[PDB]
This record gives structure tokens, C-alpha cells and sequence, in this order.
């Protein structure tokens, strides 16, 4: 759970579609599961992105690892599993 190359896709976005429904977490665990959000992605919008996007930016959860996927592919950093 190391870095997002010990994720796959698949799984990234189920990371992100827990992460935007409240309902799904509790707040201990939002807290958390926004922390790592931001360190696997090291994107410097953080949590940003998910709660405070550019207008127009699709702010989906495959939205929002699209834009993910693409900064850090853009950045030559690495990628998803598989």
C-alpha cells in the first residue's frame, strides 16, 4: 500500500469512490484515507482536487484519477500495476 504502483487502476478508483461519498467513511478514516490519497499521488493540488476543483475539471472519481494518471505520466513519475 506502498506507493499508486502497488495499485492497480481498478483499485485506485474504488480509493477515490470511497474517498467522495460521505456516507462511506467515518471522518477518522476520511482523515486517513485523504493522507494517503495525497502521498500516492504527490500531485500538489492534495485533497484539492477532490473538494476544490477548477471549473470544468470533471470532478468524478474516474475523473478525478483521470487527471491523476495523467499529471504523473505527464511528469514521467511512475504508474498503476498492470
Amino acid at each position: 500500500k506502498h506507493s499508486i504502483s502497488d495499485y492497480t487502476e481498478a483499485e485506485f478508483l474504488q480509493l477515490v469512490t470511497t474517498i467522495c461519498d460521505a456516507e462511506a467513511t467515518s471522518e477518522e478514516e476520511l482523515d486517513k484515507l485523504i493522507t494517503h490519497f495525497e502521498e500516492m499521488t504527490e500531485h500538489p493540488s492534495g485533497s484539492d482536487l477532490i473538494y476544490w476543483p477548477k471549473e470544468g475539471d470533471d470532478d468524478s472519481p474516474s475523473g478525478i484519477v483521470n487527471t491523476v494518471k495523467q499529471w504523473r505520466a505527464a511528469n514521467g513519475k511512475s504508474g498503476f500495476k498492470q
